[PDB]
C-alpha cells in the first residue's frame, strides 16, 4: 500500500481508559496494571473491558497510523464512533459503532456480525490502520508482511465522529501483559 503519507500523530485519552489501564507518559502506550490505577470513575470509562479510544476525533479525510502489538496474546484495534456505549457488556460490531480486527487463541478475525476469519500466514508484529472517512473505509495492514492487506471494512456507515480505538485484552494467562505501542511516523 501507499497510505503512509496519510501519517497522523495519535496519542491516547487518559478519561476513556478502563480504570485498570496504564498509559505512558507520553500518552503513546498502554499496559493493563496488576491492579485498579487509583483514577476516580466518570461515565466515559469504559467499564467490563479493557479499552481506551485515541484523543483524536476524525470527520473527513484520509488517516493512518500503526500500533505495535509484539508478543501479545490477545487484543482488538481499529475506529469507532465517539458515542459508542462504555458501560456494560457489548459486542464488536459496525451496528455497534465498531470497526475493529482482533487476536484471540491465536486465530485473528474481523468484528462484524458475525465475526469474519482472517488469513494471516506471518502473525503481525505491527498493524497498519487506514481510515477514508469520504469513501467509507477501514483498512488493515500488516506490517511484518511488507504491508500485505489483513481486511477492509467497506460502505461503512459512521454516523459520526471516529476515534482511534484499542484493547490490550486480558491477561488472565499472565502471557499477554505486554503493552500496544503507537509506533512513531
Ligand atoms: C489480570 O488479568 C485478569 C483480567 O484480564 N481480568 C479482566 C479485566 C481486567 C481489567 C479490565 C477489565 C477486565
Amino acid at each position: 500500500h501507499h497510505h503512509h503519507h496519510h501519517m497522523v500523530h495519535i496519542t491516547l485519552d487518559r478519561n476513556t481508559a478502563n480504570s485498570w489501564l496504564i498509559i505512558s507518559k507520553d500518552r503513546r502506550q498502554v499496559r493493563m496494571g496488576d491492579t485498579h490505577q487509583n483514577v476516580s470513575d466518570n461515565k466515559e470509562r469504559f467499564s467490563n473491558y479493557p479499552m481506551v479510544l485515541g484523543a483524536q476525533r476524525f470527520s473527513s479525510g484520509k488517516m493512518y497510523w500503526e500500533v505495535d502489538v509484539t508478543q501479545k496474546e490477545a487484543w482488538d484495534l481499529g475506529v469507532c464512533r465517539d458515542s459508542v456505549q462504555r458501560k456494560g457488556q457489548f459486542s464488536l460490531s459496525p451496528e455497534n459503532g465498531f470497526w475493529t480486527i482482533w487476536l484471540w487463541q491465536d486465530s485473528y478475525e474481523a468484528g462484524t456480525s458475525p465475526q469474519t476469519t482472517l488469513h494471516i500466514q506471518v502473525p503481525p508484529c505491527q498493524i497498519g490502520i487506514f481510515v477514508d472517512y469520504e469513501a467509507g473505509v477501514v483498512s488493515f495492514y500488516n506490517i511484518t508482511d511488507h504491508g500485505s492487506l489483513i481486511y477492509t471494512f467497506s460502505e461503512c456507515v459512521f454516523a459520526g465522529p471516529l476515534r482511534p480505538f484499542f484493547n490490550v485484552g486480558f491477561n488472565y494467562s499472565g502471557g499477554n501483559a505486554a503493552p500496544l505501542k503507537l509506533c512513531p511516523l
